[PDB]
């Protein structure tokens, strides 16, 4: 009943999923409760084999059947699932949905501005899919090659995607806030042949460069040959270099509405991901193929409870694993709509969401926190202009959700009527981790509740590195087995990814996180245990921050930490000394993160100091500047061990005059 | 009586004689004309139930089909059998040389009488291998085209089929195309070889073969190495190094068999160019096609004979003189030579030499022996002749009587076939021992085969017969032509764009009382 | 009593011993020889139903074959299971691993016992994985060639496999093999990778590994890319940036698990060089026939473990050290060293080491043992053996009755197994626990092996027993090679032209009244010229007797219409018509050359009529070879 570790449970009332959930629900639940929810578990951990063996027969089509449902282990880091099989994403996305349903709506494509809005049905899809895939294919892509997008939030990014798979090459993805010189990184890590972009991107209204990054970083790309460019504005100013950039209308005019798919092996790549982590530099997050759908598919219809009548609004962007397995991969497998939205939650104004949750009925609406706690602070008076009453899943991704945010959540757009899903998840695992299934787990406000299929989620004391048995605990949140959707390596360094999550905690997969179990199993997410940043959903390096604000030849030495905002969750504080107006060159170094990283990756705050605290060796000790940027200096403790002690107290008095 | 179809009135229904049915070996594929319209019908209304057991049937599959038919004649993405593999030279050779190694496959019959040998399915099977195997050493491999600059003999079949072998695109050029319209057609496929020979024998007169290639391969990046045969062994002929080589030479070097490279159903089987255009023709849906109409128009049996008179530069090689017979595990006749030599009665000569139960040639010949040759044909044995067949024009009710009783001698039955190079294979045509004929029509459309006539003015569909206009067809079918190699648009604009929902077969025809369908020309 | 087999005169038939089947772990494959027999006859009779399940039932399929048996010897078209696709390293590590990855698979005895490990099925699948990542990211990919030139450890056992794992094809090339023969291997299979290491271990002795390839690749502008292990990590070892890598840095960077890629039946698995020729498998019958000689000759269960001192360079490393026992999925001892270091009990010492019951030598090996470490086998118990095998050269009934005895402690069955490296797996065998020996007899021929003898002068088959003759194979078999890389020419002439209709195993044999085969010395020269078959030395010896003639060599040469011809360079145009009636003397009418070509001096090494041969179509003193190739033309 009552709790010594884990308080967040403490006198916390149990959410049932309301009545009107299932008036809404268009057919029988895909789990028939709890129970059945907690048998099926158990035998996705104990006989993977026959449980995820009929599972991906029936959600998958296959070219060659698999003769072994798993293989390898976490300590070897040689995990594979569904040995011997071959399929196509693309043909499980689109063909096999356009030859049964050819008009059926695919992408309901949102436009920055409503007036450019449109749909594409799934025969549609097939058709534009095939074109860009034979341009691809007349250039040479293969199987085996990686092919780059840079591309905002719309049909193209979509269409690049399952195009490039549909020839058993792998995408990698570079989110549109990406400068030029994180564009330049990813591409040559992973020596692209090609590159898909558009001319300009639109933005809250505003005429977004998009082109212009791509050609200021493939200066230094040797291995791209051939760009394929989208006229988003057709802006004549926009200049293509001959030889090497080529118009999409122009040359998929060229080639037929229908190219065969390319079968891949269940394990051979099907995208890269970069993502940031304790490192410098950006790791390739590569996925398989067969698991990484699977996953894709089975969270979705178990988790949101899509169904074929459903339409699933997922507010993320494809350039983020969130768009990655919900915006695109989830829904298409399934066959549903999915509404891909170009623009922001502000603009027109802060109802954006709800009409076009209302325009299209959308049945089930994915968004990160972050947009939740703006649109509570500027946006609550525009909810109540919209009929939501088509919604009946709410999902919540990317950060911890506030029981108060879940309430908010809960209230003003789910009329009390729908079910939440605060979906705990992370890059490398794919699909979700750990959530509430739609319909069949009640809820506690800010707890991610039960493991899903295939996780056998545990956790481990931090002090002695063993597993912790029994409830009411709290420790470093691992899995200890693989599971279909799990990364299998870091592109061309499998190293970094054994040194990662595997070596950490031998035998168990490390998910950077720590997390609480109460007396119910529910898990309750406590935020990364390995200093890792997340801002505003974005996970960010706080390194290769530090690594931007060096390279401006006024700095000698900086160090940046994460502290709690209300607006981001998170947000980076950057020490910066320098060699020698202060606000000036604040703002200079603000923007020296802008140009190198991107908009996204700027500090909150530059705080300029004399000194940074440092250990004996030369070690910068960030664990001062994180209790200094915290108002808890009180807890720095004794700093004796410090070469220069003296610094602590610069410390305090720049965070206090200059975090403002 | 009609008052449209001027061609149509008064002409006698011509019932295929009596003798065609004591010559076949097995009882007809299809009864009666009736129970062609039931099959016709079906195949129109039922694509799926009707095709995909077909494809079954005739074709060899190394990975089933999950889809019978894909797309619209309007969006231009015509699909067949998708998900399906295959192989060409699999479906022509392999699996007719294991059941019957010893059955002839090529009659080939060079310009002089004196080079004719021959080659059984087995004996194909060694030499398709080994030039595929040459091609395999060079680097040759699906998704690659390679041109054929080869007359009408052994070597240009080898080449085909050994080109398929490997899952690559082979681009036939006609032997008598210039230096130009070589460059051309090579640089618009890129291919990375060139299968030729070193000179060629028409009508006793050697031709320079290797002479134009070369010139025309000074401007021709994308050709890395050629294969050159040796028809007239002339060392005066210059190969240059590094790039051309020997036919003999290098497939001595390769073993008698090469495992066949699986293509998926939509991966392109050859382009063939008509600034010339490249069609690309898929390889499932040809290669059924070719067989289908190889098996129901001409009535062709295990047993049979195909003797096709004309030239792999074109499609009626393409789809008659290799492909349908070959899928069919019959024996088919590759004439090098002319229908003038030595004399006019070479035709006849190998008619009767091999007993050949089918010929297939176009009216340009017939116009050529009906006031040239037309003596000849009493010396030589015509009895075992069962399907003669038109193709390329219009044949004139003249040409049609004549065609009729001088070879036929009144007893064989005549099928006008129409089609282009675009259809793959036959589009309307009268099928043997079933249709009934009237001179100059090409009767019924074929399965699969939707014809339409359309005012060209108002362009909506003509209803009811006796009736003229633009001939188009309502659906795709599974050997049309899928693309203008790296032109689709050039390809939407000329067939798909003119009449929306329609193929444009670009011929003006007439619709008679019967459903007899009069080709009236191009417009 | 045999008149023509002498060898068979008073030789006491060998039964089994007790003690054999006693070691057994399982009940025998085959009951007793009159079951063999029955199975025999199937598989001469009707390969089709002998053949086909034994494929589905001892390899695994990516695609099903639809025939099981195509092509003649006549043709040289062989093919077996069309249509079907597998994969090698699936088939010997992959199915292995997921039923028990703990299992051992390679016994790795080191140079020096210090340095020797056990790699487990799952230890193995994560190092091919990785070796066949770095490859497959360096672009290797079916249809290509790689070269492996690394001694006899694990390094090469993961080298092949991980190659064939991409579906390319392995060329392991002796690491004894000097930069000469190195050069002439890589550039005749256009290899465009090459796994080597700095230096190699062998009886103590450090020995060049990189420097004879760094000295080789100067002139092998086909390989791209070089993996080098760090077998003794010297530092002075260099390494050339932009070409060479090294192993442990780039796997590194890959996973333990890469998908195998599926290839065609006949797809080449690899080439093993023996000028050299290129001698190519297939994939699926030479597998097929790996697995059913080692499971059947052997008598080789999962229990078991097999220890084959044998070099990878060579087709009985190829064969019996890595693929045959992989395939059954049974531990392999891959031994690095010499039988005399440390000292002359290592091959005893690694027996009980790790209880081997199957023990696989040659004849060279077990004179040595028995000239210089007779004593030291006494002192390890080797009673775990079971069934002992010698390959590639003759037994003495002497040497077999001290292998019996100091080795088998007389309670061992001995396995002496003719075959040679065309025809990828056992050809003649006693198999063990089935067919009582006859020391020095190979005694029956396998499943699928339709042995005969053959008149040598005529081609005809000698019928019944107490006959000698030459060893000919009726038909083709699974395992038999495909080709001579790149030159198939040769391949018809060595082995398919000389007897048409038969396979010429270029050995002489004889066939004792209870069918036992005897293998005899080498059949000399023959040249099959419109059926005469012709001796070239016999030749050189007509026209050496000519006073005017002072050295004279004869060689063979293909010939569209009379199959081969002899062209004889004499050194000493009516002369040359006095030569050739002289061959017509004293041979026979039509040994006569077809051309008599006179030149000033022949090629010699220390006469290399290598140099002839490929003259006559289109060391020491390399001068001479100008003049004669104008005396060719002249
Ligand atoms: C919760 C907010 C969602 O919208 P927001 O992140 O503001 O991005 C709006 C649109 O612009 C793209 N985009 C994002 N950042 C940039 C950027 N820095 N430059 C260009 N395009 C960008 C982004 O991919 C989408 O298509
Ligand atoms: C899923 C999209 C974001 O992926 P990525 O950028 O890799 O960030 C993963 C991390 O976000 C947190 N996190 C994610 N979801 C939650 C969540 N639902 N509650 C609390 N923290 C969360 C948690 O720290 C995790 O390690
Ligand atoms: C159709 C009538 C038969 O005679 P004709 O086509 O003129 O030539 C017969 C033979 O010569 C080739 N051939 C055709 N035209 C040329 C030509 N112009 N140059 C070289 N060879 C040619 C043709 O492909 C076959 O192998
Ligand atoms: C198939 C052989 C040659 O193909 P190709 O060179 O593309 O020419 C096809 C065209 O020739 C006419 N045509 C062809 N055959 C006939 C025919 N049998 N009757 C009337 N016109 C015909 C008709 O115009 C058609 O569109
Ligand atoms: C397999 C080992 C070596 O292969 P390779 O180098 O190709 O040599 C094969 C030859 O070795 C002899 N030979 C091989 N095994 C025996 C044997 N068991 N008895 C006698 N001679 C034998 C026989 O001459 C044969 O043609
Ligand atoms: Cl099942
Ligand atoms: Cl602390
Ligand atoms: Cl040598």
């Amino acid at each position: 009943q009552t709790h010594n570790v884990v308080h967040e449970a403490n006198g916390v009332k149990l959410r049932e999923t309301p009545k009107e959930f299932f008036e809404r629900q268009p057919n029988k639940g895909h789990i028939h409760d709890v129970n059945q929810y907690k048998q099926m578990y158990e035998q996705s951990i104990k006989d993977p084999q026959g449980f995820f063996g009929p599972l991906a027969k029936e959600l998958l089509s296959w070219d060659h059947d698999f003769h072994t449902v798993k293989s390898g282990t976490l300590k070897n880091g040689d995990a594979a699932w569904f040995l011997g099989g071959e399929l196509n994403a693309s043909y499980n996305c689109v063909d096999r949905h356009a030859f049964a349903n050819p008009d059926k709506p695919a992408l309901i494509c949102e436009a920055d501005d409503e007036k450019d809005s449109h749909i594409l049905t799934y025969g549609d899809l097939l058709r534009e899919v095939s074109k860009v895939a034979g341009v691809l294919q007349s250039w040479g892509i293969k199987k085996g090659d990686t092919v780059a997008v840079y591309l905002p939030m719309n049909a193209q990014a979509i269409i690049a995607m399952l195009a490039i798979a549909r020839l058993g090459a792998a995408h990698s993805v570079i989110f549109a806030g990406f400068s030029a010189g994180s564009i330049k990184d990813r591409v040559n890590d992973a020596s692209c042949k090609a590159l898909i972009t558009c001319d300009e991107g639109k933005r809250g209204g505003r005429t977004t460069n998009i082109k212009k990054l791509c050609d200021e970083a493939l200066v230094d790309c040797p291995t791209v040959e051939k760009v394929l460019v989208y006229k988003r504005t057709n802006n004549p100013e926009i200049h293509l270099t001959e030889g090497r950039d080529y118009y999409w209308d122009v040359e998929t005019a060229k080639f037929p509405g229908y190219l065969p798919p390319v079968s891949v092996n269940s394990e051979d790549p099907l995208f890269l991901l970069y993502t940031s982590g304790s490192t410098g530099t950006p790791k390739g997050v590569v996925h398989s193929t067969a698991g990484y759908l699977l996953g894709a598919a089975l969270s979705t219809k178990y988790i949101f409870d899509i169904h074929p009548e459903d339409i699933l609004f997922t507010a993320g962007d494809v350039g983020w694993i969130t768009g990655h397995t919900y915006a695109l991969y989830g829904p298409l497998l399934l066959g549903v709509p999915t509404i891909i939205f170009e623009g922001t939650p502000a603009y027109p104004d802060y109802g954006r969401f709800w009409q076009i949750v209302e325009k299209h009925k959308a049945t089930h609406f994915y968004v990160a926190p972050t947009a939740l706690r703006l649109l509570r602070k500027a946006g609550e008076q525009e909810i109540a202009k919209y009929d939501l009453s088509s919604l009946r899943t709410l999902g919540s991704v990317g950060e911890p959700i506030s029981p108060d945010i879940w309430e908010w959540y809960n209230e003003f757009v789910g009329k009390n009527q729908c079910h939440i899903s605060d979906t705990y998840w992370q890059t490398e695992s794919g699909s979700h981790l750990i959530a509430p299934l739609a319909g069949v787990v009640p809820n506690k406000p800010g707890s991610a509740s039960y493991p899903f299929f295939g996780i056998d989620a545990a956790l481990i004391d931090p002090v002695t590195g063993v597993e912790i048995e029994g409830n009411d605990a709290e420790g470093v949140l691992a899995i200890k087995d693989h599971w279909p959707s799990m990364a299998r390596t870091v592109y061309k360094n499998h190293t970094k990814y054994m040194d990662t999550y595997m070596n950490p905690y031998p035998g168990y997969y490390f998910t950077g996180d720590g997390a609480a179990r109460d007396h119910d199993g529910y898990y309750w997410i406590r935020g990364r245990v390995d200093d890792v940043v997340n801002v505003s959903g974005h996970r960010l390096s706080t390194a290769e921050i530090e690594a931007a604000l060096i390279e401006d030849k006024k700095v000698s030495e900086a160090a940046v930490v994460g502290i709690h905002d209300d607006i981001t969750g998170q947000a980076v504080i950057a020490y910066v000394a320098l060699k020698e107006d202060s606000e000036g060159l604040r703002k200079e170094l603000v923007l020296q993160v802008r140009k190198t990283i991107g908009p996204f990756a700027a500090p909150k705050s530059v705080i300029i100091v004399q000194d940074l605290p440092k250990t004996r060796s030369g070690k910068i000790m960030r664990r001062i500047l994180r209790k200094v940027s915290s108002n808890e200096a009180d807890q720095l403790g004794d700093i004796s061990t410090l070469s220069n002690p003296q610094s602590v107290e610069g410390i305090i008095s720049a965070f206090g005059a200059q975090f403002g």
